[PDB]
């Protein structure tokens, strides 16, 4: 409910999207360490929460949303209600950590997670204090719209481990991958 996780999958040349969509043909796997690590909680009777950008939210197809078992942000400048089926709409992203931090969420939600917009990524990299970026390395390059901010290794440390991310290299459909935490303290 406090350091905030942004979990991205990008590609060698940094992309995220492309046409709305991503930018490889699905990863049914990386999306299932996307659901587990956004969907688990620590406590038992609490809610992760995912903070994502509008455009996200509709690029997420319909059967599936909200992201079940999560508390569903929606970040929009111009929306005047919450999209169906998201819990809030918020106009910035200062108004939605605002929001998180509210007496009345904390036994709400534990795990605080950005998962996507570009500038969404980038908003939440810029604020101070504890920042973790779970970062999927696609070891490929896919044509791409859209791009994950650069990762300042003065700024963040690469976790040698993390409790329950595996590190070994993983291949789906002949695609190669891996998972990676970065920290960011104080
Ligand atoms: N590979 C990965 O890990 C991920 C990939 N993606 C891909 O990325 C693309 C979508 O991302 P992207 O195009 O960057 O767009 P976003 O999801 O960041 O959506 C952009 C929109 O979100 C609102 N918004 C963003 N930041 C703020 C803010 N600080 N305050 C208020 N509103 C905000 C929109 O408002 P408005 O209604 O005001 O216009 C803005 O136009 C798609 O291709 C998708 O498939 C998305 C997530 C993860």
């Amino acid at each position: 409910v406090r350091p905030l996780n942004c979990i991205v999958a990008v590609s060698q040349n940094m992309g995220i999207g492309k046409n709305g969509d991503l930018p490889w043909p699905p990863l049914r796997n990386e999306f299932k360490y996307f659901q587990r690590m956004t969907t688990t909680s620590s406590v038992e009777g609490k809610q992760n929460l995912v903070i994502m950008g509008r455009k996200t939210w509709f690029s997420i197809p319909e059967k599936n949303r909200p992201l079940k078992d999560r508390i569903n942000i929606v970040l929009s400048r111009e929306l005047k209600e919450p999209p169906r089926g998201a819990h809030f709409l918020a106009k910035s992203l200062d108004d939605a950590l605002r929001l998180i931090e509210q007496p009345e969420l904390a036994s709400k939600v534990d795990m605080v997670w950005i998962v996507g917009g570009s500038s969404v990524y980038q908003e939440a990299m810029n604020q101070p204090g504890h920042l973790r970026l779970f970062v999927t390395r696609i070891m490929q390059e896919f044509e791409s719209d859209t791009f994950f901010p650069e990762i300042d290794l003065g700024k963040y440390k690469l976790l040698p481990e993390y409790p329950g991310v595996l590190s070994e290299v993983q291949e789906e459909k002949g695609i190669k991958y891996k998972f990676e935490v970065y920290e960011k303290k104080d």
